[PDB]
C-alpha cells in the first residue's frame, strides 16, 4: 500500500459521555505502521470543566489497526483498507457493571490519519476503579481476530490493572469495517501494549504509546 | 409534590449514533403523571437526511417514570425527585451482539419536562431486526426497581417484538438517579405499555404512547 | 386435564455439584395445582455429610410450573403437559460470576409427581452469599413467557435478598418442554412468591412453599 | 518438582448431562508434562445408548494444565500442585444461549493422573452446532491466566470452528484451585492447540491431543 508510508502522523478528536459527564478530547500523534509502534499526546476537556472525572484508560484503546506489524505474506486487513477509509464500534462489557460503547471514522490524506470519535459509558459504580480513577493502564492483550460475516470481528476479554495490584476484567467486541472490500486475512491474533502516561495531576494531559504485532495462528 | 400538576407537557432533544449513523431527535407531548400515561410526537433527523436507519423501538424507552401511577403510600422515587431534576443511566444489551447505552437528564420548569438524551449504539447486525427496522414495538414488561447504593436501580428482560411475530430479546439495566435525596421506595414492579405509531414511511415522524403502574411486591 | 387433579403429592430427587461439593437431596410435599400452591420438605445430604456447603435458595427453583393458578380461558402449557411429561432446563448467570444450570424431568403417576433433577454450579466466590448462607430468599418475581421454536421459554432477572438487606442479582433462562406437543399459549407472566424456611441449624432439613399465578399481558 | 515425570499416564472418568442427554465417558492417555503435550483415547457411552448426542467438542477442553511447556523460571502452578492435586471449575457460555458448567479433580499416583469431573450443559438450541454436531475443533487459544483471591483464574473468548467453515463463539471463565498453597505466578497467558478426532462414525470414540506453551506477557 503504498498510502501508508513508513511515517505517519495523527489527529484525534473524540466527543463523549460517562455517566453523564459530557467531553471532548483532542490529540496529535505519529506512528510506524510497518513497525506497529505510535505516540500520541491527547487533551481531555471537561464540559464543565475541571479534571478529568474518570479513568483514561477507558478511552485509551478507542484512540487504529494499522499501527499493528504484519506479517509481508498475510493480508493486511487495515493496511488495505486505505486511502478509501474504515469504521469501528466497539462494546466494552466490565465486570462490576459498567458498560460502554464507541465508534469511529479514520480517514486518511496524506500522511495523516484524521481519527473522529463518540464514546458513552454508563452504569460504571460511583465508587469503582472507572470513576475513582484507581486504574494504571491495561495488560498486554491477544485480541482474536475473526472473519464474521463479510467483516472482521475482534474479540477479547482484557483487563485493567489496578493500583493496589488487582485487577478489573473487561469483555471487548469490536467490529472493524473498511468503506471498500479488502483481501480478507484468516482468523488471527493482534498482540498489543498500550502504556498511559498522565502528564498532568488532573490527568486531562495524557501520553499513550503502543505496541502492536500479528501473529498467524 | 406541589411541583407535579396533574397535566404537564413534555419536550426532548436527543443526540445519538447508532451503527455509525448519526442523528438528532426533537420531540412534544402531553402527560399526565398520576394516571401513568403520556403520548409525545418525535422527528428524527438523520445526519445524512433520508430514512430512519433502525428501528425507532431501540429509541422509545429512552424517550420519565414520573408517568408512572403510584400507590399514595408508597414513596414515589421519580415525583419527589422534582423540581431539582433526575439523570437516567441505561444500558440495554441485545440477544444479537447489539448494544445501545443511553443517559438522559429530566429537568422542569413549570409544567413542562425537557428531556435531553444521548445515545450510542453499536454492533448492531447488518441484517438484524434493528437494522431491518423488523420491529413492531416492546411488549408489556414488569420493570423490577431495587434499591442499590442510595439509587433506585431498574432490570428487565424486555422482548421487542417481530414482523413476523417472532421476539427479539433485549435485558435492561437502569439506574436512576435524583439530583437531591428523596425517601426511598421499597424493593417494587413498574408495569408498562409502550405504543409506537408511524407517521410517515421512513419512520422518521412517529408517535409514542405509554401507560405505566407501579406494583406493591 | 382429568389427570391433574386439585391435590397432588409430590416427590423429589436431585443429584448435584456446588463449587466441587458434591451433595444429594430427597423431598416430599403436597399441592394444590389450580389453586397455585405447593409446600414441600426437603433433606439435603452432602457427599462428605455434614452441613450445607451453600445458600439452598440456589437449588429452590429447581425444585413445577403445573403449580400455577391459570386463567380457565388460557392454554395451560404446563397442565396439558402430562401425563405424557416435561423436562425443564435452566440457567442461572448470578452477578458476582457464579453459574449453575440445572436440568430436571417431571412424570406423573396418578396423583403423584416425581422430580429427578441435576444441579450443577461452578465459581461461585468462596466469600459470597452463596458459598457464606447469606440469603435469605427470592423476592417476588415476574417470569416473562415466551413462545420460541416449538416451546416455552421463561426469562427473568431475579433478585436473592441477603441478611443485611441487600439483594445478589440472578438473570435465569429457562426451557420447558412437553413430551408431546400442546396447545401453545401467548406471551405472558408468571407471579411467583418462594418461601424457604430452615428446619435445622445445618439448613440440611428444609421447608418450601410457593405461590405461583399467571396473568394475560 | 520430582512427582511430575517426563512421561506420564493419565486416566479419565466423566459424569454428564448435555440438555437432557445423560452420558458417561472413560478415557487413557500419555503425556509429556515438560514439553506441553498429551494424547488420550475416549470412549463416550450414552445412558440410552446410541450414538454421542452432542459435539464432543464441548467437553474436550475439559478432559489439566500440567500439561504445559513452562519457562524454567516462571512458577509452575499447576506442577507444583502435585503430589496435593488440585480441582477445577469451568464455566463456558457459548454465544447462542447454550451453557455448560464443568468440575473436576485431578489427583496423582506414581506416573498416573486420575480425572474425575462433571459436566454439565443446558440450553443449547436444538438445531445449533453443538446438539447437530456441526463442529471441528476449537481454533488455537491464548488463555490469560491472572491471580485473584489467592486462586489462578483462566479467562478467554474462544472459538469452535464450524463445518462450513464458521466459528461459534464461547466464553470461558476457569477457576484452578490447589490443594495446598503454592507459588504465585505473575499474569501470563497459555497458547494452545487441541484436536480431535473421531475413531468411529457416531464420534463416541475418539481421540485428543494437545499441545500447550505460557508465554511470559
Amino acid at each position: 500500500n503504498k498510502f501508508i508510508g513508513d511515517d505517519m502522523k495523527m489527529t484525534y478528536h473524540m466527543d463523549g459521555c460517562v455517566n453523564g459527564h459530557y467531553f471532548t478530547v483532542k490529540g496529535e500523534g505519529n506512528g510506524k505502521p510497518y513497525e506497529g509502534t505510535q505516540t500520541s499526546t491527547f487533551k481531555v476537556t471537561m464540559a464543565n470543566g475541571g479534571p478529568l472525572a474518570f479513568s483514561f484508560d477507558i478511552l485509551s484503546t478507542v484512540f487504529n489497526r494499522c499501527f499493528t506489524a504484519y506479517p509481508t505474506s498475510m493480508p493486511d486487513y487495515f493496511k488495505q483498507a486505505f486511502p478509501d477509509g474504515m469504521s469501528y464500534e466497539r462494546t466494552f462489557t466490565y465486570e462490576d457493571g459498567g458498560v460502554a460503547t464507541a465508534s469511529w471514522e479514520i480517514s486518511l490524506k496524506g500522511n495523516c490519519f484524521e481519527h473522529k470519535s463518540t464514546f458513552h459509558g454508563v452504569n460504571f459504580p460511583a465508587d469503582g476503579p472507572v470513576m475513582a480513577k484507581k486504574t494504571t493502564g491495561w495488560d498486554p492483550s491477544f485480541e482474536k481476530m475473526t472473519v464474521c460475516d463479510g467483516i472482521l470481528k475482534g474479540d477479547v476479554t482484557a483487563f485493567l490493572m489496578l493500583q493496589g495490584g488487582g485487577n478489573y476484567r473487561c469483555q471487548f467486541h469490536t467490529s472493524y469495517k473498511t468503506k471498500k472490500p479488502v483481501t480478507m486475512p484468516p482468523n488471527h491474533v493482534v498482540e498489543t501494549r498500550i502504556a498511559r502516561t498522565d502528564l498532568d495531576k488532573g490527568g486531562n494531559s495524557v501520553q499513550l504509546t503502543e505496541h502492536a504485532v500479528a501473529h498467524i495462528t
